[PDB]
């Protein structure tokens, strides 16, 4: 009700703060960082989330520094940011009301399967945001279904939560206990710290596969139990596999559970061939997010007529930028279909 008025710097553009007014603040989430609110900007009527972190006062916020570099339609945009209170950094973000987690669980609670057309849309917009994120050498490191925001009506997916993303410095090592356990790549559990952006892709597989199965593919009861779960679907990792993951542990030996069966009968051939492609031991083996997009599974989305179950056209899926294409520029004719040139 009470309209709060702050002095806020636009997320992008020149550092020139404006008076921004918002009201109807309610809490919609919280964690170690702090709290997320939903508010209504008084002047555009538009809804926003406000992530209230806690700023090390005498330290530069990594998330803030990362959000500013970022403008992509499948990523929650940092519209503004301000400070308040000792001292809290506030990120004013796009609000989107649903998450893949919550959608995936409604289906699962009702023992149905999320329509493959939604799996496609959502996974594609996910590989997109990462192709973009990774082109800057920024690893998300918490790719999990509740960091995927969805618009029920328009089928837009926006990646959110960069509260543990990092500009990866090759030659520079990092922390290995990151990601949500179920979505955490094997090398991470192995103690690797020399890792790459492939870890995000493993998380995507973990998602892809959970959308298909209606439950987490690898559900460990702890950091270490996690690898036991991966193991029972892929088997054990071998020389160049463990090599590739990290240059200790103590587990048991198990056989390679065939893919085209880890799921259910009606599951599409390409989706299965996707995961097998993602969910891979060696990290150089996992496909690239851009390269992922390319792969068949998403072909239906390259069909000129495709529409949303509710008869609307698909959200804008081909508005690529060269910044977005940077990684692998020679592959547009198979990512941009004619009808969008
Ligand atoms: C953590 C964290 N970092 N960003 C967010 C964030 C940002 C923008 C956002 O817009 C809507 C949400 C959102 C908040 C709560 C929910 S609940 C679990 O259904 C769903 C969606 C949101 C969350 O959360």
């Amino acid at each position: 009700s009470k309209v709060t008025t702050v002095v806020a710097t636009p997320g992008q553009g020149p550092d020139r703060p404006q008076e921004v007014s918002y009201t109807d603040t309610k809490v919609i989430g919280n964690g170690s960082f702090g709290v997320v609110y939903q508010a209504k900007l008084c002047d555009s009527g538009e809804l926003v989330a406000i992530k209230k972190v806690l700023q090390d006062k005498r330290f530069k916020n990594r998330e803030l520094q990362i959000m500013r570099k970022l403008d992509h339609c499948n990523i929650v945009r940092l519209r503004y940011f301000f400070y308040s209170s000792e001292v809290y950094l506030n990120l004013v973000l796009d609000y989107v009301p649903e998450t893949v987690y919550r959608v995936a669980r409604h289906y699962s609670r009702a023992k149905q399967t999320l329509p493959v057309i939604y799996v496609k849309l959502y996974m594609y917009q996910l590989f997109r945001s990462l192709a973009y994120i990774h082109s800057f050498g920024i690893c998300h490191r918490d790719i999990k279904p509740q960091n995927l925001l969805l618009d029920p009506d328009t089928a837009v997916l926006k990646l959110c939560d960069f509260g543990s993303a990092k500009q990866l410095v090759r030659g520079e090592p990092n922390v290995s206990y990151i990601c949500s356990r179920y979505y955490r790549a094997p090398e991470l559990i192995f103690g690797a710290t020399d890792y790459t952006s492939s870890i995000d892709v493993w998380s995507a597989g973990c998602v892809l596969a959970e959308l298909l199965l209606g439950q987490p593919i690898f559900p460990g009861d702890s950091g270490v139990d996690q690898l036991v779960e991966i193991i029972k679907v892929l088997g054990t990792p071998t020389r160049e596999q463990i090599r590739e993951m990290n240059p200790e542990f103590k587990f048991p030996q198990i056989k390679a559970h065939p893919w085209t069966k880890v799921f259910r009968p009606r599951t599409p051939p390409e989706a299965i061939a996707l995961c097998s492609r993602l969910l891979e031991y060696t990290p150089t083996a996992r496909l690239t997010p851009l390269e992922a997009c390319a792969h068949s599974f998403f072909d239906e989305l390259r069909d000129p007529n495709v529409k949303l179950p509710n008869g609307r056209d698909t959200p804008a899926l081909f508005n690529f930028t060269t910044q977005e294409l940077s990684s692998n520029p020679p592959l547009a004719t198979i990512l941009i279909p004619p009808h969008a040139r």
